[PDB]
């Protein structure tokens, strides 16, 4: 809901620890009930991993599908939708489980 919540997967203090490995795919699950919606995929600071449509495919009803991991997404994501005047997200530290034999 715009005026509930857009979020249907979404944390609520601590990040969600994903153990993710480069080269794979790698979902960030804040997915929305519509994608008229619109979230857009923040990460620490302030950096901007914007839905490219190919590498990160944004799936409203999955989550940010980056379909190649790089170091690129290792660190703290965060979700962000400012719908009915209010900053609703939602964080994901993604973990590289470093030696991943």
């Amino acid at each position: 809901s715009d005026t509930g919540r857009p979020f249907v997967e979404m944390y609520s203090e601590i990040p969600e620890i994903i153990h993710m490995t480069e080269g794979r795919e790698l979902v960030i699950p804040c997915r929305v009930t519509s994608p008229n919606i619109t979230v857009t995929l923040k990460k620490f600071p302030l950096d901007t991993l914007i839905p490219d449509g190919k590498r990160i495919i944004w799936d409203s009803r999955k989550g940010f599908i980056i379909s190649n991991a790089t170091y690129k997404e290792i660190g703290l994501l965060t979700c962000e939708a400012t719908v009915n005047g209010h900053l609703y997200k939602t964080n994901y530290l993604t973990h590289r489980q470093t030696n991943t034999i």
